[PDB]
C-alpha cells in the first residue's frame, strides 16, 4: 500500500532520526542513496524536493544537500509526520500543544468578544444541540476554537488553527469519550457566553487558564 | 524565468482571488484547464497537487477538484504567496502578523524566563555587539524573538516562527533601516535581560506590550 516514494521518505525521516543520517551533516549522493534505499533517481529527487519543503533538508542546486535540525527549519505541518511516524517527542508534544492552545486562545478570544461578539456569540451557540459522542464534541471543540479564532479579525490565528483539524480531532475524539470531558466542555462553552454577553473581557483570560488546568486534569487521568 | 508550473500555478491561484475560480466553486475538467493555461497534463497535475498541498485546492481522487478558501484550509506558508503575488490583504497583514509576534511572545518569552533564564540571556546577549546597521538588526531581531521562543522549552513556538525568517527579516530590513527603529530595539531586548536577571516575570507582558504599541508608532510612520 506505501508507494516506493513513500517507503524512500520516511526510510530519510526515520534515518535522521535514528542518527544514521545526523543533523547538521550532508546526505550521501544520490546514487548510492538510491540504490540504498531502492528508488529511482527520478523517484529520489522528486522525494527530496518533499523533504525540503518540509524542512528536513536544504537543498542547492548543484550543491550537496544537508540534513536540518527540523526544530529550527520545519512549521507546524510537520506535526502530523511525528504522529505518523512515532516519534518519540509525541506524548511531550501534545502537552506543549494544548499549552500553546490554552494560551493564544485566551488572546483571540478576548479580541472577539471585544471586536465581533455576535460572531463570536453565534460560534458558541452551535454548542447548544451537539450530539452527547466523543465524535460530535471533538469536531464542535474544533470548530468553537477555531470560530472564535476568526471572529479575531486576525486571520493569522486562524491559519495557526487550520492544520491541526485531523490531529486536533484525533487527540478531541479520545478525549471526548469521557462524559465528564463532555460535560467540562459544554460548561466552558456556555461561561464564555455569558462573559461575551456581560461584556466581561477581562475574566477571559483566566476563564480560559482554568478551563486549561482542569481539562488538564481530565485528559493526564485518562491517556 | 518562469517555468510552465510556475505560471499555471500562479494563474489559478490569481483567478480565484479574482473570481474566475471562486471559492466554493469546481475547478474547470484538467483537458480544459491545461488547455486553457497552456501547459501539459503532467504539469497540470503536478500544480494542482502542489496547490491542494498549500490549501487552495481540495482534490479526491476520481472526484472534481474543489476551490477552497484558503482562509479556513491555508497554514502560515501561504503568507509568502499572498506576499509573492501582492494580495490586496498584505497591508493588514503585516499589521495582523506584528500584532500575533506581540501577544504570543508575551507567552513564551515569560515563560523562557521562568524556565530557562540562563538560555533566554544567552540568547539576549547577542545584541551586546551588533552592527548598526538594517540588515544586521533584521537578523538579529528574528534570531532574538525566535531563540526565546526556542528558550521557553516548548517548541511549538518555534515551529510557528521558522517559515517567516524570510518574510520576516523582509519587513525587518526595511523597519531596520531606521536608526530610531533600532535604538529603541536595543532599549527593549536590554530591558528584557534586566526583567529576567531580575526574576521579574510579570512585568514580562507589560514590557512587551509596550514595545509593541511604540514600535507601532515608528513603523507606521515609516512604511
Ligand atoms: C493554536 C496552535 C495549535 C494548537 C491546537 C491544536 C491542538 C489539538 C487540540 C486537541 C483537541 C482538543 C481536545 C481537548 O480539549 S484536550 C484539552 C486538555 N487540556 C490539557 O491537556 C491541558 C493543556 N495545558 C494547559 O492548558 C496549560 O499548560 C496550563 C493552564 C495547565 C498551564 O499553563 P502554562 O502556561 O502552560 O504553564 P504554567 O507555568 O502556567 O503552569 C505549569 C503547570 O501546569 C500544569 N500543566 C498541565 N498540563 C500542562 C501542559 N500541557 N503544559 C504545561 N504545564 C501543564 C502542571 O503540571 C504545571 O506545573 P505545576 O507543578 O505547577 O502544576
Ligand atoms: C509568531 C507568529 C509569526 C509572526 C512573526 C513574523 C512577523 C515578521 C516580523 C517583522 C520583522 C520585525 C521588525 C519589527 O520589529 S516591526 C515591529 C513594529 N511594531 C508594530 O508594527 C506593532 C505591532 N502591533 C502590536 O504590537 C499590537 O497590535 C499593539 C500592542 C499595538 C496592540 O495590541 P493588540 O492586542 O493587537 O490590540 P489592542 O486591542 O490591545 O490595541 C489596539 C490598538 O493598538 C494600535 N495598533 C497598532 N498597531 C496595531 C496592530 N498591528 N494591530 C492592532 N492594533 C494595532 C491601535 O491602532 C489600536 O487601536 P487604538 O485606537 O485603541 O489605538
Amino acid at each position: 500500500a506505501q508507494s516506493p516514494a513513500g517507503f524512500a521518505e520516511e526510510y530519510i525521516i526515520e534515518s535522521i532520526w535514528n542518527n544514521r543520517f545526523p543533523p547538521g551533516t550532508i546526505l550521501p549522493a544520490e546514487r548510492e542513496l538510491s540504490e540504498l534505499i531502492g528508488v529511482t533517481r527520478t523517484t529520489l529527487r522528486e522525494v527530496l524536493q518533499r523533504l525540503a519543503r518540509d524542512g528536513w533538508l536544504t537543498i542547492q542546486h548543484g550543491k550537496p544537500t544537508k540534513v536540518n535540525n527540523f526544530w529550527e527549519t520545519s512549521g507546524l505541518n510537520i506535526l502530523e509526520t511525528l504522529a505518523r511516524l512515532d516519534h518519540e517527542s509525541v506524548p511531550q508534544l501534545i502537552d506543549n500543544l494544548l499549552s500553546v492552545r490554552t494560551n493564544i486562545s485566551t488572546i483571540f478570544i478576548r479580541t472577539a468578544f471585544r471586536q465581533h461578539p455576535d460572531k463570536a456569540q453565534e460560534v458558541l451557540a452551535t454548542a447548544n444541540e451537539v450530539a452527547d459522542h466523543a465524535d460530535a464534541f471533538a469536531e464542535l471543540d474544533y470548530n468553537i476554537f477555531r470560530g472564535l479564532a476568526f471572529a479575531s479579525g486576525n486571520p493569522i490565528y486562524g491559519l495557526i488553527l487550520n492544520g491541526m483539524k485531523g490531529l486536533y480531532t484525533r487527540i478531541g475524539r479520545h478525549y471526548f469519550a469521557n462524559p465528564e470531558a463532555r460535560s467540562l466542555a459544554l460548561g466552558f462553552y456556555h461561561k464564555l457566553s455569558a462573559l461575551c454577553s456581560e461584556g466581561a473581557h477581562d475574566q477571559v483570560y483566566e476563564t480560559v487558564r482554568r478551563y486549561g488546568h482542569e481539562s488538564g486534569e481530565i485528559w493526564h487521568r485518562m491517556q
